[PDB]
């Protein structure tokens, strides 16, 4: 019971994984204090989210997101106008609140043909580090950013991620982010009684053998609903 109480407790402290909880407790680290004067046993992700631990325990009404939104939709199109950013999740659906914010990034000069371009994530990362809106990373890879970020004014200090995705297989990431997760499988089990198989980076059709073809044309979300035959779903309809 106290063992696992307190791997359930570090498990809340993002970044600290069951197995990495257990280690941590095995070595005398349960409460809170201990974490917190034991950083020089965590990661960078598990300090930070440590840093974090309370405000981010804590909901994001619907009105922040949208302000959220704008700064990052913003500073995007001064970049560059061509980049395309979607702030999907439950959010995205009309959410009157959200734990994080999820967001979708692309630019027609990456697609999936075409070998790492990590500056197209990092060049926004810097920028909206710039007008501090983020103020840590967790992590960053080539395709992926998970960090913090926060209104300006008092503002609880909020995750945030951002997912560079090829252009030719951005809708279909817009569309997975979006979710739900049951619209979602219910969306891939017509897509098969259709023909097509559907995934968070492609729709294909899909031989009488089994196997799927190559990937489809997708420009929207709507070509991919085109595709099944389903009229499409606004997202506020996807919770289902």
């Amino acid at each position: 019971d106290d063992t696992s109480s307190s791997i359930n407790f570090l498990t809340r402290v993002t970044g600290i994984g069951p197995s990495a909880a257990r280690k941590l407790v095995d070595e005398g680290i349960k409460t809170l204090e201990d974490l917190r004067k034991n950083e020089d046993k965590l990661n960078h992700h598990q300090r930070i989210g440590l840093k974090y631990f309370e405000d981010f325990e804590k909901r994001i009404p619907r009105e922040e997101m949208l302000q959220m939104q704008d700064i990052v939709l913003n500073e995007v199109k001064k970049l560059d106008p061509e980049y395309i950013a979607t702030v999907c999740g439950s959010f995205r659906r009309g959410a009157e609140s959200s734990g994080d914010m999820d967001v979708l990034l692309t630019h027609p000069n990456f697609t999936s043909e075409s070998s790492k371009q990590p500056k197209l994530l990092h060049r926004v990362v810097e920028q909206l580090q710039k007008v501090r809106f983020i103020t840590d990373t967790l992590s960053k890879g080539e395709t992926k950013f998970m960090g913090v970020c926060q209104l300006p004014s008092e503002y609880p200090h909020r995750r945030i991620d951002i997912r560079l995705q090829p252009k030719d297989q951005y809708y279909c990431g817009v569309l997975y982010f979006t979710g739900s997760d049951i619209f979602n499988k219910n969306m891939r089990a017509h897509a098969l009684e259709k023909g097509f198989t559907i995934n968070e980076y492609t729709i294909r059709p899909l031989g009488v053998t089994g196997v799927a073809g190559e990937p489809l044309p997708v420009d929207s979300e709507q070509d991919i609903f085109d595709y099944i035959q389903w009229r499409y779903r606004e997202p506020k309809d996807r919770s289902e």
